[PDB]
């Protein structure tokens, strides 16, 4: 099936999926794809089967042994533990138990008090980075706005130097090129032992402070420390970045929707969850079988990927109804899985939310009016989903 080999980048960067995955969902939610790229693999497509595969863990494992959560998978034929150093641990992809005591020490910082607690630092952030920006002119907003305020997001809580670490964040989240696996682990070496030098200074309320006083994440292997900085990390950048590109992107391409948050901004906490919708920052996550199953009247093998496309299940029809279209006002906005489902659900949604809404409100304070002008270049990729770069001039 060729034909329904969703993992060539092409459709995401054309944007043309939307037929693709509307076929899909409409003969068969779930179908094997014999040969890509990234070997075989089970499409999960609609909205209920990724609700319902995410809910069994220990039967779609979301386990690194097994080769994580992405539709990649390690090798090729690669050297031995002298250069099968390279795959990184981290509880995205980790089993219970060992998953529930990973989350529990990041999850209070993302907890709604914390967030009441992080509004107005955020705000006065959002309202200087928004404030500095040149009316008429057309400027690069991934640059100006997106990577600013989230990269911006990530320092305070990691308690980091005040565009500077996102660099490891495009590095971290190309699997396809053998020729730059190893320039790509030399990064992640850098970063690894700034991180280190960190850990030592804190080991003397950041996500270091969390992980330092958490026997869970104290004693973490090389490994395993440098894949949960990179889940730290890419978690809380990538996402809110692109989201961040894609609003301005979206409601340029829908007027009709801006106008109507224009007359009325009571709507921005929806309309924040219609965008994430729309947008799917992530179009996938990645399952492992962990032993024969039905899933939908399909038989799946004991060790098959099973690739969960959310971007699929953001426009099945039998929840989002006239689904293309964003529609800021849609009442079950919130009912996307953007975010996933289950015990693995964003443990940061809150804090993108807020970030988010922020941004809207600041914005329609002064009252932007954001025009797409230049040049837009949507991100090269199967997984990762939004843009590089996104040129725009002001109301
Ligand atoms: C629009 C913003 C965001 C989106 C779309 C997003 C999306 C996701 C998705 C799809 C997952 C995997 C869920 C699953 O497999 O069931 C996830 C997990 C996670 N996200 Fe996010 N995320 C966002 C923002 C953030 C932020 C701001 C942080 C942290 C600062 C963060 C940290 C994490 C972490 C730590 C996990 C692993 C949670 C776990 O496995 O228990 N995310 N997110």
């Amino acid at each position: 099936s060729h034909p329904w080999d969703v993992s060539r980048s092409d459709i995401y960067v054309e944007d043309r999926w939307q037929p693709i995955f509307a076929e899909m969902r409409a003969k068969a939610p779930v179908n094997r794809v014999p040969d890509s790229p990234y070997g075989a693999y089970w499409n999960v497509a609609s909205h209920k089967a990724i609700m319902h595969v995410e809910s069994l863990p220990e039967l779609f494992s979301s386990s690194w042994q097994y080769g994580g959560i992405t539709i990649g998978d390690p090798p090729e034929d690669v050297d031995p533990q002298k250069l099968a150093e390279r795959q990184l641990p981290m509880f995205i992809a980790m089993d219970r138990p060992d998953h529930t005591g990973q989350r529990r020490t990041v999850a209070p910082a993302f907890t709604p008090a914390k967030m009441v607690e992080m509004e107005a630092e955020i705000r006065r952030r959002t309202a200087s980075v928004l404030d500095s920006l040149p009316w008429g002119e057309r400027f690069d907003w991934v640059d100006k706005v997106s990577i600013e305020l989230t990269t911006g997001m990530l320092a305070i809580l990691f308690g980091f130097p005040w565009r500077l670490l996102t660099f490891w964040s495009d590095w971290a989240g190309l699997t396809l090129a053998r020729e730059l696996a190893d320039t790509r682990f030399g990064f992640l070496g850098e970063m690894a032992h700034y991180f280190q030098r960190l850990w030592g200074a804190r080991m003397q309320g950041d996500l270091i402070s969390m992980m330092i006083h958490s026997e869970a994440m104290n004693h973490m292997s090389p490994q395993e420390f440098m894949g949960n900085l990179v889940l730290l990390i890419v978690g809380g950048n990538d996402t809110t970045r692109n989201t961040m590109s894609g609003i301005v992107h979206a409601l340029d391409k829908f007027p009709d929707q801006r106008e109507l948050l224009e007359r009325d901004a009571s709507l921005i906490p929806n309309a924040v969850q219609e965008c994430i919708r729309y947008v799917t920052p992530l179009a996938h996550m990645r399952r492992t079988a962990t032993a024969d199953t039905e899933l939908f009247g399909n038989q799946i093998k004991a060790g098959e990927k099973v690739i969960l496309w959310y971007i699929s299940a953001n426009r099945d029809e039998t929840v989002f109804e006239n689904p293309d279209k964003l529609m800021v006002d849609r009442p079950n906005a919130r009912r996307h899985l953007s975010f996933g489902h289950g015990i693995h659900r964003c443990v940061g949604a809150r804090l993108a939310e807020l970030q988010l809404r922020i941004l809207l409100e600041e914005m329609h304070e002064r009252r932007m009016r954001v025009r797409v002008a230049g040049e837009v270049e949507r991100v090269r990729a199967n997984f990762v989903h939004g843009f590089r770069k996104l040129e725009v001039e002001l109301e």
